[PDB]
């Protein structure tokens, strides 16, 4: 049971899948990196700086209490019964930043209403959340599936994959969001050849069951993919013990990820996939490759990242090979950052920003936390929240982009996705930006490399 | 913090307003005499006599952790936490037997759910809980004001009263409640004069100014009252410091409680509320009629109970005057069994037989918590319980009343509801039952006695003159202004004034016209 508290006279909670979720009894498997322990530093990042920051919450240090949700909602959940139980050792919880999977975001949204406490959401997209009526206290800084569904149907009305089949992870953020794409799909004469999806507890047979039946349609040679990023790739692992070939065309789920293709390189080639539109955090960079096991000491994750993601081994481990070099570092010939580390960094900039005005309205005199707000409103907090408009963190070079955090009626965020396209070109396998979605499709055609090195046909 | 904790094999939480909502930055107030020491005693009784029985649960010992609630959701919630934060010193809940209030099962049910934790409530009648899509592991043994509010209007539109005042409570309870009665009072033809509703930490000021506003429509003088029990009073104080009279009619939030017309006997004299229809458990009676300070110890809060009751004090108390006197008792001068305590029996009892189920089906061989138990499902119990059918605990006389426990397909209980009156005859205020309702209104009408000893008359305007006038409506159904017509002309009907014509004249009481001579 690890966790990260840092006092602070105010304090934020958070939540990321910093392990992937375990198998068998057990419920905490390896360590996510990229998604996991990133984008948790991405928070300690903001937070570090929000402190250093003058102009902004001053006389009210944040403090933060961080979880680890491995990967499983009800795990969350559990988790996350740490910071309703610490608005009564415990600390006096302000909103909570978090919900890596749109999964673990409901149920624990379910749980910060029943006490006020308001929550942002860096990366879950599923639609059902922007319903205000169920979930009146949370808020993300990314858009809706619903907007993410459109632009995937659009990628195959623009090659008229009239017939294509659909495999979605189980899950409010599978279902929804094919429901959503089923939608989108239909309107735009596109017919469902067979409809997939994966679940819970699944192992290699109910993968390649699924290649099976997506093989029983071979008439159909694109595969929709909206599910998360670990059922997306047991499906490719599947897919890849009995060389299946298809044109992958997945959601942000599987996004750019170059850790999902791994082992699959080529069964995963020619593959189209979605991400959000985002501008990498500049700050961040050169923030991450300053770690190390000697110098991250309040991050308890980190060892086992290390690790890990080294091959290392130490003397706080069980017991393995190959004992590990002092000069090893995260460098920029290990370590690329991950597509969402902005919408981290601008999930917590929103709930200090938004502090930062209760501060200032609620306590003129001085710059510290007075009386007012010994005691913070929530529901006040979060309708003096959702109100918020600010330029994103500095961190960010231009600003004539709507690179402004707000939030929409929904409590939601801009509908804006990048269309990547899988492709190797000198015995390496790379993510290239091959166009996006505004409202409108777009994409140099002309720039995508598929399967068979020709433009596939779906019918 | 004061909580109760009875180990055993199986464990059931327990919540109960054992406290009134306190005012001001503390948060528990007076304690809930009747509706709270009382119902809590019941689940201990019912937990006592479930282990000292034979035939259910034999080898599975019932273990209770109680938490107060201080009337107020959002407290109920955070002690409810205990009982989540007791699924991983931490006490195995099996179900939560609560929910006084609507107001905070509710608020409660929002948590359990998330736990997979089946809750049964003796009390909380919102419709809004009837809705088995958001609460899901929810259950009562009390029908929901959907049907009470029928019996409501249905006794309105008895009394033809036509034009009436509603004030109701804020919060789920008279919120939901009274939305219920607006549109049963529309359907039978019922224009809502002034619509009142009090609220959340409320003095003095906001109850009479309620009042005001019950007096600027004089000319209704029947107000309906969907109002919590506390908020009951608060009116009624209110409406006494002024003077003020109406026929009040009460939903069972003020139900019979002879401690809502303390302080005010008269003004709320000749009233009608409602109460769900329950039978009063004799065991119970001479159980609670047992206790005392020397041999209650297992209750935390029967001592400021006891020094309440009874104006006592005493040395684990703060300072004050009487000391108090080692024969004093619970007994037949000093106490009615409260309403529901029928329905917190049967509630535990039904969370007992539904483990009592489980046990026999998932376990065979003993008698004892076996390992296929050892770790409940809750979603199992819950519709391994909802299928429950049982003779109340035969701590009921008859059999022939379907006093049998059991649930509708959406968690419910049978909507059976008593009408009373509220009468003194000799210095001395009380309840008498005039009638009921069971899906059609009934009382003996000759049986109540009104304010101003007289059947009330509750409509919009006054009625017409025959000698001349005619009804006239203009907008709605219940208001009307009185046209009287050209000695000329008679009424076809009462609002149309027809003329007689040439050579006629209309009869004396305006039904015709008599042939004129000349
Ligand atoms: C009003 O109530 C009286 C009860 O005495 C009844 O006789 C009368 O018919 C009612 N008015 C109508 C016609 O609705
Ligand atoms: N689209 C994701 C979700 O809403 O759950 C799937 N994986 C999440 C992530 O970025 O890690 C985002
Ligand atoms: N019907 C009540 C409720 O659910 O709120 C009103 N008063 C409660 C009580 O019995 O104390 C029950």
């Amino acid at each position: 049971r690890r966790e990260i508290k840092i006092e602070g006279d105010l304090v934020l909670g958070g939540l990321f899948p910093i392990n992937e979720k375990g198998t068998g009894t057990e419920e905490c498997g390896r360590i996510n990196e990229d998604r996991g322990i990133q984008r948790l530093e991405a928070m300690l990042f903001a937070i570090d700086e929000i402190n250093k920051d003058n102009y902004l919450l001053p006389g009210v240090k944040l403090g933060v209490h961080i979880l680890d949700t491995c990967s499983r909602d009800t795990y969350a959940l559990e988790q996350s019964l740490e910071f309703v139980r610490a608005s009564l050792i415990p600390l006096l919880i302000a909103g909570v930043i978090g919900g890596s999977y749109s999964s673990v975001s409901i149920q624990v949204a379910n749980l910060l209403r029943l006490f006020q406490i308001p929550q942002i959401s860096y990366a879950s997209t599923s639609a059902k959340l922007s319903d205000k009526s169920r979930y009146d206290y949370f808020a993300r800084t990314v858009p809706p599936d619903f907007y993410q569904a459109k632009a995937m149907a659009e990628i195959l009305r623009f090659f008229n994959w009239t017939y294509v089949s659909t495999v979605a992870s189980e899950g409010d953020y599978g279902e929804t969001g094919i429901e959503a794409f089923e939608q989108e799909a239909r309107l735009r004469n596109i017919c469902i050849a067979t409809a997939e999806k994966v679940g819970r507890s699944n192992i290699r047979k109910s993968y390649d069951s699924v290649i099976r039946e997506l093989l029983q349609k071979p008439n159909a040679r694109v595969v929709v993919l909206f599910m998360r990023s670990d059922d997306s790739r047991e499906l490719i692992a599947a897919a890849n013990r009995v060389n299946a070939s298809f044109t992958w065309v997945a959601s942000d789920g599987w996004g750019a990820q170059e850790s999902i293709v791994k082992g699959s390189e080529h069964v995963a080639y020619g593959a189209i996939t979605l991400e959000l539109a985002s501008h990498p955090v500049r700050q961040f960079d050169r923030y991450f490759q300053s770690l190390n096991p000697y110098n991250n000491h309040r991050n308890p994750w980190f060892r086992d990242f290390w690790e890990q993601k080294f091959q290392c081994s130490l003397q706080n481990k069980r017991n393995h090979r190959q004992v590990c070099d002092k000069h090893l570092a995260i460098d920029s010939s290990n370590y690329e950052q991950e597509s969402k580390i902005m919408f981290v960094v601008n999930a917590v900039y929103a709930m200090a920003h938004a502090l930062h005005k209760m501060q200032r309205t609620l306590c003129p005199q001085t710059t510290k936390l007075c009386d007012a707000m010994k005691i913070l409103d929530g529901k006040k907090l979060y309708k003096e929240y959702l109100l918020k408009i600010q330029f994103t963190a500095p961190f960010n070079p231009n600003k004539g982009a709507d690179s402004i955090v707000k939030f929409d009626t929904f409590g939601d965020g801009m509908g804006r996705y990048n269309v990547f396209n899988l492709q190797q070109t000198g015995g390496k396998y790379s993510y290239l930006k091959v166009g996006h979605w505004a409202e409108t499709l777009s994409l140099d055609v002309d720039s995508i490399h598929w399967s068979r090195n020709s433009v596939p046909t779906s019918q």
